[PDB]
C-alpha cells in the first residue's frame, strides 16, 4: 500500500493535536496535550484508492524542537493550521510556509491551509475571506475551516492532503 507521510504544523494551541488524535482515533482530546511529537497511523481510501498514513504532530512553532528541517525536508504533505480566533496564529503561518519552502528549495510542496475551531465562530478574529485570501497568495488550492471538537471537515484535511499529494 502506499504511504503518505503527512506533518501537521502551526502554532500552539490551534488544536493540531486535536485535529490529529480525532481524525486517527476518533475521539476529542479535551484538555490533553500530547507535546511528544508523534506520528499516528492511519489507513483510509481516498478517490477508490488505498493509502496508509502516517501524521506527524509537530509541537507549536513557538517551542524546541531540534528536528523542525528535518520534518519539513522529509514530510510529504503539511497541514498548515490556525485557530479563527486568534490573529497571531493565522499570521504566524506565513513565516512557517516561507520555512518549508526554503527546505524544499521549491513552491510547488502539498500543503492545506485550515482555520480549525469553527465551532468558536462567536470568538472569530479572522475572517474566512482572509484565508481564502492567503490561500490564494500561496497559489494553494485547498483551503477549509475545521472543528476537532465538532467533527466538521476533520477527516477532509487529511484526504485533501492526500490529493494535493497525489494530484
Ligand atoms: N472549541 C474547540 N476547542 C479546540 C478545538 N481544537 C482544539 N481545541 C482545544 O484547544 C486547546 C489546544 O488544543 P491542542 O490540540 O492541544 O493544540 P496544539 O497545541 O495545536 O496541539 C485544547 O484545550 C483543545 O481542547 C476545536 O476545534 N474547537
Ligand atoms: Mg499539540
Amino acid at each position: 500500500m502506499r504511504e503518505y507521510k503527512l506533518v501537521v504544523l502551526g502554532s500552539g494551541g490551534v488544536g493540531k493535536s486535536a485535529l490529529t488524535v480525532q481524525f486517527v482515533q476518533g475521539i476529542f482530546v479535551e484538555k490533553y496535550d500530547p507535546t511528544i511529537e508523534d506520528s499516528y497511523r492511519k489507513q483510509v481510501e481516498v478517490d477508490a484508492q488505498q493509502c496508509m498514513l502516517e501524521i506527524l504532530d509537530t509541537a507549536g512553532t513557538e517551542q524546541f524542537t531540534a528536528m523542525r528541517d528535518l520534518y519539513m525536508k522529509n514530510g510529504q504533505g503539511f497541514a498548515l493550521v490556525y485557530s479563527i480566533t486568534a490573529q497571531s496564529t493565522f499570521n504566524d503561518l506565513q513565516d512557517l510556509r516561507e520555512q518549508i519552502l526554503r527546505v524544499k528549495d521549491t513552491d510547488d510542496v502539498p500543503m492545506i491551509l485550515v482555520g480549525n475551531k469553527c465551532d468558536l465562530e462567536d470568538e472569530r478574529v479572522v475572517g474566512k475571506e482572509q484565508g481564502q485570501n492567503l490561500a490564494r497568495q500561496w497559489s494553494n488550492c485547498a483551503f477549509l475551516e475545521s472543528s476537532a471538537k465538532s467533527k466538521i471537515n476533520v477527516n477532509e484535511i487529511f484526504y485533501d492532503l492526500v490529493r494535493q499529494i497525489n494530484r
